[PDB]
């Protein structure tokens, strides 16, 4: 009872697309901004190209990206196979929520965190849906198209479920896990809502580090004694028991990604009840308008 993934893997002729700027630069490769003109087309398309062995975690990626179909998820544009192996998605102008949400704090209002929540939900809960535990989720990885749009990236960590992940060892986001993801290593599509209680509690704070001054090794046991994250300033014991409800220890108790939606989306009705913020070329196309079937 397992579909057939007929998601399609387009290749890119390294013509198509000219590198702009570079966004960004890490250990194994740069990402860098650019145009994609298909070739008889005439349309222009803002994207961002991602370039050992390691060619097997980058097709791994390549491979989420290009299954998902949401408004709320980057999708792989597609992958170009010269020298180095690029990974080409659509343009997310505005860069990476945490860091837009550092560089705006005083202009990001009530309305648009709870939205951003409502929207981060809403991908999170596409993404189980089609049976996809994200494992990283964090602040950090959700990507800002424009300030009314955001949009889940980065799926090197993903791993599709059958029809409880158990991971062996690698480099992982310690402070932003589930506490069975601690010690045994076990990811859930709930393992996700406890990420997300720190990813909204990233927002809540305009880009706070959670943890911040604590050894990576000293939270499992401060989480088995019973501490979490302090209630931000701005929220709401509304908002702040939401965010609660995601890091209890019983993983079932803890709210569900379709739930979540439907709280958010209450409080997105009515912002101000619930957070208080002191003062509240031509041819150019949109990667999301341009669909080739
Ligand atoms: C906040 C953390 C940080 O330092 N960075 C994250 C954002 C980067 O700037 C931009 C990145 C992108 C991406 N990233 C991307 C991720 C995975 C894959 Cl496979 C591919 Cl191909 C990617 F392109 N995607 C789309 N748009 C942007 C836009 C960015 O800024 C304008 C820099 C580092």
């Amino acid at each position: 009872g397992e579909a057939p993934n007929q998601a399609l893997l387009r290749i890119l002729k390294e013509t198509e697309f000219k590198k702009i700027k570079v966004l960004g630069s890490g250990a194994f490769g740069t990402v860098y901004k650019g145009l994609w003109i298909p070739e008889g087309e005439k349309v222009k398309i803002p994207v961002a190209i991602k370039e050992p062995k390691a060619n097997k975690e980058i097709l791994d990626e390549a491979y989420v990206m290009a299954s998902v179909d949401n408004p709320h998820v980057c999708r792989l544009l597609g992958i170009c196979l010269t020298s180095t192996v690029q990974l080409i998605t659509q343009l997310m102008p505005f860069g990476c929520l945490l860091d837009y949400v550092r560089e705006h704090k005083d202009n990001i209002g009530s309305q648009y965190l709870l939205n951003w929540c409502v929207q981060i939900a809403k991908g999170m809960n596409y993404l189980e849906d089609r049976r996809l535990v994200h494992r990283d989720l964090a602040a950090r990885n959700v990507l800002v198209k424009t300030p009314q749009h955001v949009k889940i990236t980065d799926f090197g960590l993903a791993k599709l479920l059958g029809a409880e992940y158990h991971a062996e060892g690698g480099k992982v986001p310690i402070k932003w896990m589930a506490l069975e993801s601690i010690l045994h290593r076990i990811y859930t599509h709930q393992s996700d809502v406890w990420s997300y209680g720190v990813t909204v509690w990233e927002l809540m704070t305009f880009g706070s580090k959670p943890y911040d001054g604590i050894p990576a090794s000293e939270i499992s046991s401060i989480l088995e004694k019973g501490e979490r994250l302090p209630q931000p300033p701005i929220c709401t014991i509304d908002v702040y028991m939401i965010m609660v409800k995601c890091w209890m220890i019983d993983a079932d108790s803890r709210p569900k990604f379709r739930e979540l939606i439907i709280e958010f989306s209450k409080m997105a009705r009515d912002p101000q009840r619930y957070l208080v913020i002191q003062g509240d070329m031509d041819d150019v196309v949109d990667a999301d308008e341009y669909l080739i079937p």
